[PDB]
């Protein structure tokens, strides 16, 4: 690789939940800062909004990696979707785009003209919020409604910038997208589209507000009630037993806000990526995994064949806990893999779900987790 992902900087922080997350000024700033400058960076550059999220799926094309490296097996996406492995890929996945996000926000923190050090140290501890769509699946206004944002300037007055949280806009639309009719024409990522293809936020937080209550319902089956991992890391291909996987109830949160009268990219797995919202859901998706660790420890990958095809594998490969994780490498010459992944500690994060417990027996920390979890998403409407 031509950058490893070795995650963020600055000791094991926490994922904030982003009800939390945007209360605060530091982390905040820094965030709509360092997501607008990634956004803005040529999408020919690896380090770049655009080729971080192009690795899920379009373009087709290698991430990062070296100029005599042998040609990948499949022409397709990298992220691992019907498979036992979609649950450690996307760990790593979002790890890179928190330390590639993180190493933009230090740059930021130095633009600061006061309080240098405070911006230097949020910086150290800025991780990737995540969006508890199991418990407020109505997210707050700063992620899909204000169109301007309140944030502190580098001279420390407030200041009101475009939120980049919205959309992303391509600069330019990449050749990849010609052969699909809505997304070519499309200048920027489009959530809940009408039959006009304009946006409709509106009709997006009604959807979203009347599927509260059953998403909360679907979420607390999938994390109390999956002893084996086949039922619990993929959804393939769409049965009923693995209805109750981790990716099956994350799927819908992309039918949610993707599809409205036409398919927007949040429904799309080869444009999902490039709406600024996909991360948001995947820091949660693997707060899921954080969570259910702790109810059943012990359980990790188990072996099983890749059935749709990405461009780690193609189609009927067969998949272990030591399957290489394209294109995510802990140093320049070794591959991630699913065995070591169990510990979000070396990727310097947790999430607040467990502060209470930390150091804790495996016997405290499921129960204390167990408690968590029936009266989180166990309980009646927010
Ligand atoms: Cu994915
Ligand atoms: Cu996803
Ligand atoms: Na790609």
């Amino acid at each position: 690789s031509l950058l490893a992902t070795v995650g963020p900087t600055g000791g094991v922080k926490n994922r904030l939940d982003i009800v939390d997350f945007v209360r605060d000024e530091k982390f905040f700033t820094l965030y709509i800062r360092a997501l607008q400058a990634i956004q803005d960076k040529d999408q020919s550059d690896y380090s770049s909004f655009f080729q971080l999220s192009g690795i899920h799926g379009l373009p087709f094309t290698p991430w990062a990696k070296p100029k005599d490296t042998p040609t990948v097996p499949y022409e397709s996406g990298y992220c691992t979707h019907s498979q036992v492995l979609f649950p450690t890929w996307h760990r790593v996945y979002v790890s890179i785009y928190e330390q590639i996000l993180q190493e933009a926000a230090k740059g930021i923190a130095k633009k600061f003209t006061v309080h240098k050090k405070e911006w230097a140290q949020a910086a150290e501890d800025l991780r990737q919020p995540y969006w508890d769509t199991g418990f407020a699946l109505v997210p707050p206004d700063e992620i899909i409604k204000l169109e301007q944002v309140k944030i502190t300037n580098y001279d420390g007055t407030k200041i009101t910038v475009r939120n980049p949280i919205l959309r992303y806009s391509f600069h330019p639309i990449d050749p990849s997208f010609n052969g699909y009719p809505n997304f070519d024409t499309w200048k920027t990522t489009v959530r809940n589209p009408d039959a006009d293809k304009k946006e409709n936020i509106p009709a997006l937080i009604g959807k979203l507000d009347l599927e509260a209550d059953s998403t909360r319902e679907k979420t607390y089956n999938m994390l109390k009630f999956n002893a084996n991992w086949e039922a619990f890391s993929n959804h393939g291909e769409f049965d009923d037993t693995h209805a109750n996987s981790l990716e099956a109830v994350h799927d819908d949160i992309h039918g949610f806000v993707g599809r409205g009268a036409i398919r927007g990219h949040m429904t799309h797995a080869l444009f999902a990526a490039f709406d600024p919202i996909f991360w948001l859901h995947h820091s949660n998706v693997d707060r899921h995994l954080s969570l259910w660790q702790a109810l059943y420890p012990g359980v990790w990958v188990t072996q099983g064949p890749e059935r749709e095809g990405s461009m780690g594998f193609a189609p009927g490969t067969e998949l272990n806990k030591d399957s290489a994780l394209e294109p995510f490498y802990e140093t320049e010459d070794k591959p991630w893999t699913s065995v070591p992944l169990t510990d979000t500690a070396l990727l310097n994060y947790s999430y607040p779900d467990f502060d209470k417990v930390k150091g804790g027996t495996p016997d405290l920390v499921r129960d204390y987790i167990n408690d968590h979890i029936d009266r989180r998403y166990g309980i009646k409407k927010s």
